[PDB]
């Protein structure tokens, strides 16, 4: 499959583009709203499409494309979802222009080719015509696909020929332009189908007599009456030119808004009239307004003739780059497509007068296309013309419809539709057809251009809101799998697009929106619902296992760095023989220092086998569960059956937790009892933890004496925590106390910094600066620092007898000037290097904190920021 | 600290409901559209407040209730996200209320009480009022800086006005019916004259025995000679009428005013049932008809009829003296909810029935002598509800300054939002300082507007998106089983919230569309921006944190409910085993758990590497890294575990039974296949695998153990011809019929036909067919028989057995025929198999439960070897027990 970029994207968006508005109600629009509002519509309609067509592009380019269609891609893009939602208001927005498209061809055959064969009576008739096109063109499109896709180049063919002559036409009456008198009353405008000339009195057998527009206006046919209407004598009949050639009066003249009213009478603004009332009987002689216009009605009215750049992308697997070929191709046609628009709006404005312009049928002129006036040739080329080009287009868009209905219904994502994937033998669809068939009837049943246009550009301006939407915010969020290669791509260009499409979508119509976004959120959340019932098992529970999954897989890519530094806890409980909770205490203390905000871990060790023991395991993880209720601490809980305690231990402290939701902290209790008894078992289980927890790069809290810790229920009313930070771990020695104080049951007890040659005025100064951004400004007192005292620190991080020596020393001092404290922190040594100096380390951990009777130790990972 | 119901929640709420609205709006707006559509509103308006006190009890029951006030209940109850969007909407209506009402103050005292003291005199009346109301504004907030105590002294008083106000409007009313006032309202022809410069409606007048034109002539006509041709039609071809204004209460002026009457901004007030026959008029009599302010229609009396039944959190705001919150705050909110309903129900029937259809629409009372129109009827004096008005209007607005800065005070010191912490920097005695200035400021600038009726459609917008978060809130939280949230109310139902949600919201899009949307758009930002917060404040990062948050939040609500789903589908954990060189030994296994997935559900990747933790962190991190690209290469979305054990089965063990995180935990174990077991001297192997069966196999997950691997398909090839086959035997056919249509639905294997061979007949494949038109694969179901005794024993069997004891002696150095049996069986089944199936694709079949015996595991490896014995390829399942489908 190979084809190029021209035929391939470029010009089937061209033929989709390229519609009825053009033709049947461009001239009235211009008219109406003068060139200014014209060409701010025409650039508010191309803006919110280009934006589309960005953000249509950057969907396009990331991965490989699917071969599959036009839906596909989006699918594949942006979730089951996204896709699934989009899919059905396309599949609205393409059925109503297929409606759209039948009403047009009817309302040109109906018109201009041939009125005798035919208020409510034109109503009748164009439901009755109607109905029987959709039926016939219906019964064509089941039988005859081949032929469609056989021919459809020829309505490509014919609108291009069209467009040139009205060109040319244009380029020829700049010089020499047609003649197409319209009459004229005063300055109001007559409609010339009735009278035979616009002439009060004309001249026969050499003398005067009443015309045929003075016995239609007047009910005298003798000139000698004066019961006739005032406005009638009051004013002139003047007959002026309906096609002035190409100049700048005409772009003067029409220039500023003419907004009618229903019912109001198409007045030629310049000309001489004295206004004087009027009879009944000749309201169905003038031209009338026959819908209120406004500024939103006319966007609402000309928006579906930039529809359609889903289109083109529409031949991916038959395709040599589609990453190269579809955005350039997109955008080429929508280019080409604005600056139509701009030069016919502009050729329109400044060549054609202003009042013949908005005849809606062509009452001016003696029932003609008042756009077919200008045309070289003959002014019947752009009937046939736009009587094909109608046509092509409502059997394309009939065709194409089922197709994308068909597709949705056998992805099997909306589960009441499985019938409609009953595709024939050859696979054109069976029952789909039909009930594209069915809504177009009930959309016919309108029979109006004016009524069936907003809801159109209701569908597809939803469906482009959606598209728009679902690129910026899956840029926004890093998605695992979206990166696009787009070189002019930018999120804030689909954000502006999503706005300027929202803005027209109320504009329009607000409750119609409402209505729509409605529609629209209620399927996405259907689709979202059956998906997690069919990836889980469950509905709610489902909902809930699908946003946990996005959520961390989300968060797996990335740097695994965060700016800032807080503690995550793992709290490492010891389950008795009778797998009772030995030390509740530590549960009330990480409930203290979390305040239920973050992640909680809770692991355990069960000593003996797999094997045999799983019940005693789950009663263990409910007995945890309820006892963590109990002291207010939301966290999970795991239970690992091991043969011995250490290697347990191990497996808990390098595995827990899901890709980014891992801990960071590990507060383990202290041994007791580990002198008084023979069995050296208890320490070297806490230092085998202690250097396993190092050697992962993990903080350390070891809240000793834990007999002593308050409960929830006991408050503090006079008392002082103390910090003992001694040389380095700096920042979570300094962050414990304030996320500490954060809770009510310290809620002010006083902070006093102690920190052990060097300028006493200057580590002042940084302290208290870096205070200031923490704001805790507790007062900062530095006691003498001797570098012989602090020789075991110093050694071990970056001597047996003096061990002892300066941890009794500094035990002296700490325990002299902070005796009756509440709390003290001070940060603990690192073990050493020798697997054999672990008693003398235990001895120095236990008489440095002699006397004191609530110590916690921490000690720092060395990747704390702040 | 205890106080009861009644003095606690039910008096400050009626005090804060009855506002201005009701004296200056109501009459003009019954009169406006009728007496049905005006029912209609009060009913509409008085839905949406209900609804929303119904959920304000719900939430005030779950648990304890915070002492704080009315914004400490809704946080502690909904989260901070919740908590402080209802802040700041509340907040900008409280303060557009006080606007409010100083405007009617202004209002009340330039037109009714003193006109002569007016500056300018349109735009001349809106300049009076922006001076007078900036002037007033200053002055009150002065007060409440200063004397906050005198005002919450005299609360009571405003009450004890409000109240004798209306029992003045009642008793007027009783009045009415049997004999009611005097207050001729003149009229010409279907036209209304302000009675305030004629001296008499009459056009002449007899003095000194004859006739002399009166001062309505005058003003009328020019020419004050009766004999005179130059003036208007319309005075000289009607007639000028005096037609009572208080008509005693009947059942025809009720039957008159019944249908709506909105007129357009300018026409005239025209009495419909008088006769009148038209003419042209001059443009110099406008300024003597009464004439219509504002352009009328029923979204407009919406608008500004909605402010007179905000206030339902007020009653809220004694949390702390209270005896017992649970039972005392529902039936007081509710109590004054209803009592204001049919107060005002009971008003608009009064005022339909008992006055003109003419003068209820002179918004400021002009057909009457420039008197309070909903003050001609009272009993004691029309100067009563004048004076009560003024009154209320000025206490009301003093509690609403009182009230708005102590709320944002609350906000400030809550430290949700941090751009505001200066607003927290109270007085000495907790009096707001920086707060108290916004909030004027914020009043000034509604001010300058100075009308009633643009003024009240913000305020209603501000109240309406409150209570819509609020009905919102509880509605989703009862529907998701929020962890933390059981309301204890008896009459209530998410149904009820969700309706309220709904009406709520309609009400917020008739008013106006786009004053909707940008409140709204505010409520959006504001939601965000607190989430944002607090995810920086927890974690640590913006946008990482805002998903950690999630992650968190999604798992401890999955945490609680009943642990079983109705259905059951494999969330995998694939044991990946590396090589010495830290290299994947068989990519393979992903490539077959990516298309057993087919990227959505979960599919955690486990792998032990033999050592020591203390130093071996560094190859633990390369080998996750290098997990992690080759799994990106496979196109499977998951996760990756790697821990260091010191050995591999202990690893494997502690790797099974803990992977996961509460709910999100897997069920299925798909182990590869030990290759070279016997040829090697080294027994590790088999033993590894059958100790990891066991230990799955007790865990009660499912099993999947891939057979010759090397020959299993990549993503990159495609089968075009071929046909599954699933042995299936006795047990375990739910998930050996889920497993071959999970397999087919990816495109690798799109096409291949499904055979389902079993070793009555009949009745058992109707059974089979019933089943699987559920599922709807109707694979071709072939039912095979089975044989007994086919082959009494082998040769080769026991000869296999022989060989088995040589190396059980083999092993030792470094019943035959009962054991046989069993590999006899094997052999038998193998050559059905194998002669029936071995142009297979993919075949399934379960595997037999290894044995009970430790020591028995070298003839199960021989059974299990000896049962795929030529297959090319071969998958055995073996069910958990805990499966249902
Ligand atoms: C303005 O007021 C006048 C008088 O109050 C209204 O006209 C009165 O209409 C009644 C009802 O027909 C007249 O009664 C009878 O009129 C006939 C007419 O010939 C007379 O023959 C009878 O003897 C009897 O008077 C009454 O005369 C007539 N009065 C006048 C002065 O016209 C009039 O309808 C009111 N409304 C307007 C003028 O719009
Ligand atoms: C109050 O007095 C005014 C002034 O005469 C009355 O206005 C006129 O009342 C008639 C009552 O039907 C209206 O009739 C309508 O006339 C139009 C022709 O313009 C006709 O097409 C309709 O079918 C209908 O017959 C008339 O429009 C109206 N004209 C004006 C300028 O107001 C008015 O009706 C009297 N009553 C009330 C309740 O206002
Ligand atoms: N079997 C275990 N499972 C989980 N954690 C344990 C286990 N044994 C000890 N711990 C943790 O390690 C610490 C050391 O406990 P150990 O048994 O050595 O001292 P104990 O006070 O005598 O009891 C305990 O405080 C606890 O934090
Ligand atoms: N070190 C390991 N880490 C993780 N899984 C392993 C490890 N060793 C074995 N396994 C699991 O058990 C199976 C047994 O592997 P074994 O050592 O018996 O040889 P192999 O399967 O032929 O290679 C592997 O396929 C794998 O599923
Ligand atoms: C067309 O004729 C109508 C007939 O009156 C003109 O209408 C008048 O326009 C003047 C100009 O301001 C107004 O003051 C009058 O009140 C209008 N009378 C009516 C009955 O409408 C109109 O201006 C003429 N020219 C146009 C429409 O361009
Ligand atoms: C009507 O036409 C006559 C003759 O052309 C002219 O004299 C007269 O002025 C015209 N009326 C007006 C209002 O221009």
């Amino acid at each position: 499959p190979s084809m190029g970029t021209l035929m391939g994207v470029y010009l089937p968006c061209l033929q989709n583009i390229f519609g009825v508005i053009l033709f049947l109600r461009l001239t009235w629009m211009v008219g109406t709203a003068g060139v200014l509002q014209a060409l701010l519509i025409v650039l508010i309609c191309c803006c919110c499409t280009l934006l589309t067509a960005i953000s249509m592009s950057a969907i396009a380019t990331n991965g490989v494309v699917p071969a599959g269609g036009s839906y596909f891609m989006i699918s594949r893009s942006l979730g089951p979802e996204f896709g699934g939602a989009v899919g059905l208001c396309f599949y609205l927005g393409t059925t109503f222009a297929a409606a759209m498209y039948i009403l047009g061809a009817i309302e040109i055959l109906l018109t201009y080719i041939a009125p005798p064969a035919a208020s409510n009576a034109t109503l009748n008739n164009m439901r009755v015509y109607g109905t029987i096109f959709l039926t016939f063109m219906t019964l064509v499109v089941f039988v005859g696909v081949k032929y469609v896709n056989k021919f459809a180049s020829l309505f490509l063919a014919c609108v291009i020929i069209s467009i040139l002559s009205i060109y040319a036409g244009g380029i020829k009456s700049i010089f020499d332009p047609p003649v197409f008198p319209v009459c004229m009353l005063g300055n109001r405008t007559l409609s010339r189908d009735q009278f035979d000339i616009c002439a009060k009195t004309a001249v026969v057998d050499n003398e005067t007599v009443a015309t045929q527009l003075w016995s239609f206006f007047c009910h005298s046919p003798n000139l000698t009456t004066d019961s006739c209407d005032p406005y009638f004598m009051l004013n002139n009949v003047t007959e002026i030119p309906g096609i002035p050639g190409a100049a700048a009066g005409v772009l003067q003249e029409n220039l500023w808004s003419a907004y009618l009213e229903k019912g109001d009478i198409v007045e030629k603004h310049g000309l001489p009239s004295a206004d004087a009332p009027s009879l009944k009987e000749s309201l169905p002689l003038y031209v009338v307004a026959d819908i209120a216009t406004s500024f939103t009605v006319l966007v609402g009215i000309f928006f579906p003739s930039v529809t359609g750049i889903m289109a083109g992308s529409n031949r991916s697997g038959d395709l040599r780059d589609a990453q190269k070929s579809i955005p350039v191709g997109t955008i080429l046609a929508i280019i080409t497509t604005s600056l139509v628009y701009f030069s016919s709006v502009v050729l329109f404005g400044a060549c054609i007068e202003g009042v013949v312009l908005r005849d809606k049928y062509g009452d001016g002129v003696s029932r003609n296309l008042v756009v077919g006036t200008l045309a070289w040739p003959s002014p019947w080329v752009i009937v046939i013309g736009s009587f094909f080009s109608t046509c092509g287009a409502g059997l394309q868009s009939l065709t194409g419809a089922p197709r994308l209905l068909q597709a949705i219904a056998k992805d099997n994502i909306i589960p009441f539709l499985r019938v409609f994937g009953h595709g024939k033998v050859n696979g054109e669809p069976t029952w789909a057809l039909l009930l594209t068939a069915l809504i177009a009837e009930l959309g016919i049943l309108i029979a109006s251009l004016d009524m069936v246009a907003p809801i159109l550009s209701m569908f597809f301006l939803m469906c482009y809101l959606f598209v728009n939407l679902a690129c910026a915010v899956q840029t926004l969020l890093r998605t695992p799998n979206w990166r696009p290669r787009f070189k002019y791509y930018h999120w804030a260009l689909s954000f502006l697009g999503m706005s300027l499409c929202l803005a027209l979508m109320f504009v329009s119509s607000w409750y119609y929106a409402l209505v729509a976004m409605l529609i629209a959120g209620m399927i996405y959340k259907y689709i979202e619902y059956q998906g997690a019932e069919k990836e889980w098992g469950d509905g709610i529970r489902g909902l809930s296992l699908s946003a946990a999954r996005y959520a961390l897989l989300r968060l797996e890519e990335g740097p695994p760095h965060t700016k800032n530094w807080r503690p995550q806890l793992l709290v490492l409980l010891k389950l008795d023989e009778d797998l009772h909770v030995k030390y509740p205490r530590l549960l009330t203390f990480a409930s203290q220092l979390k305040a239920g905000k973050g992640l909680t871990i809770v692991g355990s060790v069960i000593q003996g086998s797999f094997l045999e023991s799983y019940g005693e395991a789950q009663a263990a993880e409910q007995t945890i569960k309820n006892m963590m209720e109990i002291e207010k601490v939301k966290g999970f809980c795991q239970v690992v059956v091991a043969s011995k305690v250490r290697e347990g231990l191990a497996h808990l402290i390098q595995s827990c937790g899901l890709g980014g939701m891992r801990h960071n902290s590990v507060v383990l209790g202290w041994p007791y009892g580990w002198r008084q008894s023979e069995d050296p078992r208890a320490w070297k289980t806490f230092i085998d933890t202690v250097r396993c927890t190092t050697a992962a790069h993990l903080a350390l809290l070891v809240p000793k004496n834990i007999a002593f810790y308050p409960s929830n229920h006991e408050r503090y009313l006079e008392g002082h925590i103390d910090v003992w930070w001694i040389v380095h771990d700096g920042g979570m020695l300094m962050l414990l106390p304030f996320l500490l104080r954060q809770h009510k049951v310290w809620r002010k007890c006083r902070m006093r910094i102690f920190t052990v040659d060097d300028n006493s005025i200057q580590m002042k100064k940084d302290l208290a600066v870096f205070l200031y951004h923490l704001r805790l400004e507790a007062e900062v007192e530095v006691v003498e620092m001797h570098n012989s005292d602090i020789s075991a620190y110093t050694y071990e991080r970056t001597s047996n007898v003096r061990r002892m020596h300066t941890a009794v020393k500094l035990n002296e001092v700490i325990v002299t000037r902070s005796h009756d404290a509440r709390l003290v922190l001070l940060n603990m040594p690192g073990p050493p290097r020798n697997s054999e100096g672990d008693e003398n380390y235990m001895e120095f951990l236990e008489v440095l904190t002699e006397g004191l009777e609530r110590v916690l130790l921490v000690r720092g990972g060395g990747r704390e920021v702040i």
